[PDB]
């Protein structure tokens, strides 16, 4: 019924944790249809020790993978709404990835904006595209298809 | 047989994203196969997920991203770590990947990658990840390599 | 120059992983004043342990993060972007007074730091200001600071 | 109420945790005068990555953070005594911090012990200062006043 | 019985991140002997200073996880695959002899655990083995484990 | 030549590096016939994040690996002296350990004391023994054999 999340609000519904949860605030949110969230993007970050030395750079895998998380909120609050109960219990699998294109690198001291639409969603299988926006450009752009399911 | 230290004078990746611990086999301009071990003792799965860990699909396909650099610069250049340390590797386009099945911790990660084309600085490649000849993922890429 | 980002940052502050708070510097006046600002994410280790839940970055971390400001403030203020320089000095911090905390920091904040030289004699630098985020003052302090000759 | 508490005492009273718990244990406390504990300082410890390459020096802002926690134990136990019960509602807030003063650098194969005498308190509010030592000498003086809120 | 996956591992072993040293278990017969294996990659934090430029894993290290091996046999030996039971014991390592280092461990290699049951009494469990890689022998080891009842 | 080091000149003996560097301080010794050094204890380590939850214990085999560290440094030492040049051309390799005893759990607040006197030694070879002492109480003990080795 909100459409403005803070980290307490995701880490209560997703099941990714440190260092694989890659989103910090859900700025707008249209059940079934959009979600618009942000991660920042700072050097105190340990996927900077390696990519690259000397040359920080978000990975652009991590950009989808942020894109995805984003995406995973919108699929399980449509769902269930905002219950955290039923969400402990659940984890996220990719199922694919199409038509991503990075267009400009993500650096600390970047707001990756997530911009994701919902393109086809039946049960438990969500298909969204959308970009990565900093500074409202699009950095990346990307489509895939994940399904939420019950820890088994 | 090329190994970690010879991969690490080729990658410019570290710690923690070098997710490529050994090239079994390489033809220039034609394909690679490399793989990665999996073990409980990685980082990445203190948080996907907890209870439950499962190799993030998304680090499958950067495996394959970096099998394929190491097949971009040793094409380009051959075994010239003199050359490599100048460069760093950017991804430009990701495409048609499918995870089939999960990877969890004692899988060796498999990556078989073809040239599918490329120019200059530009590499496109395609293949699969694998466990045990078994297909757990298909992807392609385009990556692009610089100063 | 005036807007120096994490890689003239890494040439300047002799900070690494995890104690480099500083992404980006806005704005610097030799001798007057510097507006910088680190990202503040879930994806940082400190929010490991404070605390479990419920991420709040520590106060000590935004004093840090100011104290580090400063120090790029006097550096390049007497030697400019200069990493050869920066090699050989040492900006060691000798006291932090009049701290205050009015909001709580965390993950998805733009930590803005605002500092300027209260002082200055000698290799004694005495610089203050606040840390922002949106506006709002969410800390201010005092610190002061020697340059010297690293070892 | 003891005075001789332990790591596992500690991490039942404070909320503190990896790599933000830095007391390591407590030798002597009265409730609501004084207390003494101190933090053990290694090589081994992922601070010393970045501060400073090639030459180890435990942060002087952390310093302080070991105080405040030293502070903090004090505060429970002298509110609450030894209950883990409703110390895991809470956490603790740093209001202010003043005459924080360095006078000797820490290094690896340093026992940091915290010397904290309340100066003043109300309710959830704990005004606290002293000095931190190494060998018997100061290292490090300061004032700082926290509270103890409920994790609401 | 038959073979233990992580999961099945994490509910009897108390180990956790970054101690829990063994991926898997693909043999084990009651009182009798166990295979398992880790894997070794180099995505892992020890080897950041075992050592730069040359990763090693630690030779204590295969000796631990031959340890946990061994510790993860005397355990289901006497009790099975049982959860609530595991939470009860501590099963620690009063001694250990023998060890011998023969072939350094790197990235990519399969380190598979062979120990089997040099002898018990009561709670006191002796187990003796080696390390592989490839069929070879890497290391060797005898260890002496206590089981006790945890608290 | 000296007979007490800290983790500076550590540094520029041996080739260990976080978090396998186990010894902060070499508070004794005497060429070709022993070393006393130690590490400190603290909760702020890595390792006790799962080793264990909630009853962070030190691990033996790493209390063995502090013991043989300082084995190296004097071997290395008692041949070459403090020689940072050659010092970073050879490694010390440990071909062999033998009555590893392991007597009381080692806990953070603890000052780990290894305790290593040199039992035989010709050319590269080195044999030692010793043990590892809190608070002038033996919790462990053990026997090595290193091989002072080339690095390329
Ligand atoms: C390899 O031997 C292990 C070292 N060791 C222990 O593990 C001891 C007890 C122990 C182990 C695990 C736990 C434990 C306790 C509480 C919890 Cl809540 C958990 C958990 O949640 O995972 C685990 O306690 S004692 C010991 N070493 C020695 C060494 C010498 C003498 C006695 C013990
Ligand atoms: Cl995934
Ligand atoms: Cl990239
Ligand atoms: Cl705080
Ligand atoms: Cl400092
Ligand atoms: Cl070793
Ligand atoms: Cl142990």
């Amino acid at each position: 019924l909100q459409s403005q999340f803070f980290i307490e609000h995701i880490l209560q519904i997703l099941p990714h944790r440190y260092p694989m949860l890659l989103v910090d605030r859900i700025t707008e949110l249209q059940a079934n249809q959009k979600i618009v969230a942000y991660k920042n993007i700072t050097f105190n970050e340990d996927v900077f020790n390696g990519h690259f030395p000397n040359k920080p750079i978000f990975p652009g895998v991590l950009i989808v993978e942020g894109m995805a998380q984003s995406g995973g909120f919108l699929a399980f609050t449509s769902l269930w709404g905002f219950d955290p109960e039923i969400a402990k219990t659940k984890i996220v699998y990719f199922m694919t990835i199409d038509k991503v294109k990075f267009r400009i690198p993500v650096t600390p001291g970047d707001r990756l904006e997530y911009h994701l639409e919902v393109l086809k969603h039946k049960g438990m299988i969500w298909q969204v595209g959308g970009t990565a926006q900093v500074d409202g450009k699009v950095v990346a752009e990307a489509e895939l298809k994940a399904m939420i399911a019950e820890r088994e």
